[PDB]
């Protein structure tokens, strides 16, 4: 069902200790801590490295040779085991980086999966439950349920037969020599993973595939499992968390109300365990961290999308902002243009702190900014800040080349909730918390009747657990049917990102492009161009918002007829993006409908600059004329621009024509077509 | 575009006061008490009736004409203070109506005489504000109700004409405002008998909100079978539902069916009954439990659960009185004793002040007959009235079901082990949270900023310990991925439920399930158990266990093809569909499937019935006979029932089999000989 290096894989059997969990390094630490406690001297690193693979008796005899015959090894070993369970039970089993990502890929590939551990059923199940990876496995095969353990192939042969499979149909993952022998002899496809000790030549010769760590196998596996499709609206996020952290530099409208969704979807197999987001807004920070989650409201479908595993931090706080740029695998800069200059310093400090970090992988930096050459601006200011910070041109140049700086095109319009509306929301929901908290004490008491199954010692201990659990959880039962709404966003899913970063390859809500130019040109003419032309019409007709204006059937007709004339033109210029034009065309008309929040002021800024020969208006006219297409609405849009310039911005009527004639001359048209365009456009302006 | 009784609908503009919420009755009582604390003399009831669906401005004009700011301010303060304690009284049906209209693709709004500050406070509180694109209040209107401006401005902001929009209203004044707008007016009675003038103005009339819902529902697409990991609805209706028996199938299947519901709304509360206290206290502590689908390693969280005691009477009466749908999920042994608890509940429902949809989940040929027999005997004993019983029995919808899904309940040992592990994480979490002021003016007053700090600090204190539940789940059930339940036609409610498929000849399917499905399932489980396997999934990996099950399937199908020639075509699909579910049932234990061997070895049950059929028609029953022998072998060895009792049962059941004396003695001789052979 799953093809791996030309071999059909129907099953996957994992060793537990050293392969799935990092319990061999923990057993390394506990032995040292137990030694320092009892005998006073800590067992050498060198001794413990020598003991890897040896029996408990050989290890004891070796300890006797080095630390004397009367060395209390058996009670050192027993004390080390106490320390192991004590650590594992509270702090959790240490899971190898990339395991959960690997398990989700094998499971969604329809593999039957087992564990073949030398440990006992009892302790094995607890570890797998503790780690929350028990769910991934159909059967567990244990050392206390086989006549001959590893390196005899029984445990792997048995694990395979229980899954209804031949050994040769299964991948077999293992760290130890005896284990790899057991898996190999059974006749399975052996995956050897280095844990602590470098594997000897006999092991590397024996193994079918070798990797230095789990993540190196994950990278190999990724070639044989598909990138998932574009997520639909109301589609769930993955349940399983990977060990990666991601960042959103600027927890604003687009940061919290769009980028959060993309990072929450991730690759569809797993999602990050933590999303760090920076804001100066104290109310927003403390509110999200209180709930431990916020929600994005999609008005069109009346759907509240819960974003979990969020951790909001202060932008002014260094320790927190450095922790973002140190631990994050991917970061999304979601700032306005004016903020880029000031925030270039706190980025530089972040990337320099990452460079100085003695722990690792190149950062993927998404530039979320609706502007042409948006990446150039950030990289220019970032370079200046890095020089000013370090005064080391070689280090500054290294940092600028190490990481993946990605230019993006975003289409989703998002609205951030006001602090007045947030306070009003917190008041009404704190009210429900009090309403909820007065009838939790109405229940009261814990009662566990005689099970006639559980012993009275553990029956008593069960009462203490559930009582302690209920007391802490019951107050937060209201969160089931209660959300913290901070964002009102449209339904547009796909983000376009510059191809380069390996980490983007599997991100399902991302559309990779070799160069951003093409989709950035569509964004300019089809979206920003119509938005500006539609805003100039609304402003002159005297409507407060572009959303209100759509009530007037003249405005809505103009909008629908305008996106049609532009789309026609772009289809000829970019036939490869035909599907992207149709999707973006409707997406704009949907968002424009109830666009009450966003004003026309900021959209109608610099009309003369937007009426340039190679810009979002005139370029579309010239394209439509060259390929003989209707441009009557684009002409009306251009006129409304010069009309808006004269009336609102107090531009001279002579200065408008002075500009116009220079733009028409620069268009790739016949001298006949140029003079015809001027004559028509000037008459539309004098009417308005 | 929605087609409501022929007319095309593009939008829907509701009234708030007395249409969406029952706030007209509240402000009625506040204005009276407001005119007692201040001026002393209460307002006339005639004045208040003429103030229905009037703007605070227009109501003040009526007051001066007969005889207010101070009066209404105190009245509004009292009104919203009542809302802070009890909540907004949502008219039953509203949430269900709104979701159907929203998903139909209609452009919806609110047109209320109330001002903005109040209008939003309720719409947020009720949590219906998300369903509306725009709202029109009594502020931004120049001339309030009964002038049509407020309903014209509402339709204008939706970018539609009034005649394209539905208009919901309670007041006589507001209906005139809605009618003069030239829209499709709908009238909902609240606290005034509609006049001749009102009933003529209206295009449609309904007694209450829920009466419209039922009429609207026949123009709303019925959503089809849900997929595995498809989410449940977000919005909650006011309906309660019951699971009589929080067991494997009750908690691990029926809970999913009820949680999906119609796909528009979900029950407010699902009440499940269990004697198991650990299960009860565990779910109530977490507030949720999860169903583990091992095939796809997917955990399905079940929200809005209330686990009650089966013995506790008042809680079981709470279920049967307020529930719209009860699901009986008990085995045969429980039916007799629990029929007393059902009798009290149904009698309590009749005494109190909608019909009930009663699902019987029971693997028995003639399941409903047994349930209805014990229920009538139980009812008659308590009521001592034949007139009230024959009404109750033929008032509610008692539905036979076929359930194909295999589900496993978690052991108390494994649940304790789960709680022990997850408690250690909670303890370590509570240390991390130990070691808040909202600083700077965020366009808020110093009073609000200090009030916000108290709200957030208190919210953090209560919620922060429960943050761990984002990742942490309570796993109580292991279930395969079979979605559709098959129910007999009758109950109109089951038409609209997504996960329910309606059928006619339920008896014919129930018989085939008993013999071909549940019979082979039990017999291979006995063979697997005695061979050493503790899992159905692992056992089916054995060539002998699968060869046995395949041979049984063949012998049963050969007999069913004679008894039911009209179903003979379908047997291959069902027999294969069974083996598919068995093949990879790794978390389904043999012990669960091999329960009650003697009951399953009854003369008219999943083993002996097949043996009897094949003997009459001279069909081979060699493997079927071996499975019966393994059934008694399991009972004697694993359950320990005494060998003498196993023979006394064997001899009695063979005596009941519709065979000749020659066949009876030969069957007894062949079977008892084969039992002693296994123990050799
Ligand atoms: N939202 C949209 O409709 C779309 C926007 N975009 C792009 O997304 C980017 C952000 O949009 P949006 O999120 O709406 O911007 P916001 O106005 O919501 O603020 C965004 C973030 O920038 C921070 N910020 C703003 N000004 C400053 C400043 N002067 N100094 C320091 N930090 C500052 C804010 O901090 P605090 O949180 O403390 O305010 C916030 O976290 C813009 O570049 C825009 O072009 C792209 C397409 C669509
Ligand atoms: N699960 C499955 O795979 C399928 C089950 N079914 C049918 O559903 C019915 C039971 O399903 P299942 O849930 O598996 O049974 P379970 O034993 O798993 O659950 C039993 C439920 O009934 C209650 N109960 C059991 N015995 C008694 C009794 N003697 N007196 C009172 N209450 C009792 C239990 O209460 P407590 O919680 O206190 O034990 C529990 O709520 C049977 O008819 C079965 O054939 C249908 C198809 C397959
Ligand atoms: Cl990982
Ligand atoms: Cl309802
Ligand atoms: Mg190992
Ligand atoms: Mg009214």
């Amino acid at each position: 069902v799953l093809i791996f290096h030309g071999k059909p894989v129907h099953g996957a059997i994992f060793d537990m200790d050293g392969t799935m969990f990092d319990t061999e390094r923990l057993r390394f630490q506990t032995l040292q801590q137990a030694s320092q406690e009892l005998i006073g001297q800590e067992f050498s690193h060198e001794y413990l490295m020598q003991c890897l693979g040896l029996s408990a008796t050989t290890a004891e005899k070796l300890a006797q040779r080095l630390y004397g015959v009367d060395v209390p090894y058996k009670e050192i070993r027993k004390r080390a085991d106490e320390m192991e369970l004590e650590h594992i039970r509270k702090h959790g089993v240490p899971i190898k980086k990339g395991l959960v990502q690997v398990l989700e890929r094998l499971r969604k590939s329809g593999l039957r999966m087992a564990v073949a551990t030398s440990s006992r059923r009892a302790i094995a199940e607890e570890y797998l439950i503790n780690a929350n990876v028990y769910k991934f496995f159909d059967v567990i095969t244990c050392g206390d349920e086989v006549e001959q353990g590893k390196p005899h192939p029984e445990i792997f042969l048995k694990a395979a037969s229980q899954l209804h499979l031949d050994a040769n149909q299964c991948l077999m993952f293992e760290d130890s020599e005896n284990g790899l022998t057991s898996a190999h002899t059974s006749k399975g496809l052996t995956i050897l993973l280095k844990d602590i000790k470098e594997p000897n030549d006999e092991m590397l010769e024996k193994a079918h595939f070798y990797y230095d760590q789990m993540y190196d196998f994950l990278t190999d596996l990724d070639q044989f499992i598909p990138v998932m499709d574009m997520p639909e609206m109301q589609e769930p996020f993955p349940q399983s968390l990977n060990q990666l952290t991601v960042g959103i530099h600027g927890f604003g409208a687009i940061g919290g109300g769009y980028i959060a969704q993309i990072l929450s979807h991730w690759d569809g197999y797993t999602k990050p365990k933590r999303i760090i987001a920076s804001t100066r807004n104290s109310l927003f920070r403390e509110a999200v961290n209180a709930f431990g989650t916020y929600s994005i409201r999609y008005g069109q479908f009346s759907y509240d999308e819960r974003i979990e595993n969020m951790s909001i931090v202060d932008s002014d706080n260094e320790q927190q902002m450095l922790e973002m740029y140190t631990h994050s695998s991917l970061i999304a800069l979601c700032l306005p243009e004016q903020a880029i200059e000031s925030e270039s310093k706190i980025i530089a400090k972040g990337l320099y702190a990452r460079f100085n970090s003695q722990l690792i992988e190149p950062l993927t930096f998404l530039i979320i900014l609706n502007k042409v050459g948006a990446k150039y601006l950030v990289m220019k200011h970032l370079k200046e800040a890095l020089l000013e910070l370090t005064n080391d041109e070689d280090v500054t140049e290294h940092i600028l080349k190490e990481h993946y700086f990605c230019d993006t095109v975003v289409n989703r319009m998002v609205s951030k909730l006001s602090n007045q509306n947030l306070y009003r929301q917190l008041r009404i929901k704190h009210n429900f918390l009090e309403q909820h908290l007065e009838d939790v004490e109405q229940e009261d008491q814990i009662e566990i009747e005689d099970c006639n199954k559980l012993t009275p010692d553990q029956l008593n201990q069960a009462s203490i657990y559930v009582d302690n659990m209920r007391r802490n959880f019951q107050p937060g039962h209201i969160l089931q049917s209660m959300d913290l709404i901070l964002f009102h966003s449209e339904t547009d899913m796909p983000i376009y990102v510059e191809k380069g970063s390996p980490l983007l390859e599997k991100l399902r809500q991302v559309v990779l492009v070799d160069q951003i130019t093409d989709i950035q040109l569509i964004k300019n003419r089809l979206w920003n161009g119509v938005h500006a032309m539609l805003a100039w019409y609304a402003s002159l007709m005297g409507y407060e918002s572009i959303g209100v204006a759509m009530g007037d059937h003249l405005v809505k007709a103009f909008a629908e007829n305008l996106i049609a004339e532009v789309k026609q033109g772009l289809a000829i210029v970019l036939p490869n993006y035909a599907k992207d034009l149709d999707r973006m065309s409707q997406s704009f008309l949907d968002s424009c409908e109830y666009a009450f929040k966003d004003p026309c002021q900021r959209v109608a800024r610099d009309p003369l600059r937007k009426l340039n020969h190679n810009e979002r208006v005139m370029a579309s006219i010239a394209v439509n004329i060259r390929h003989d297409l209707p441009y009557k609405n684009l002409l009306k849009g251009a006129a409304l621009g010069y009309a808006y310039a004269i009336q609102f911005l107090e531009i001279e009527e002579t200065k408008a024509v002075e500009h116009l004639q220079q733009q028409i001359q620069n268009l790739d048209l016949s001298t006949a077509q140029r003079r015809q365009l001027e004559a028509e456009l000037v008459q539309l302006i004098q009417y308005l």
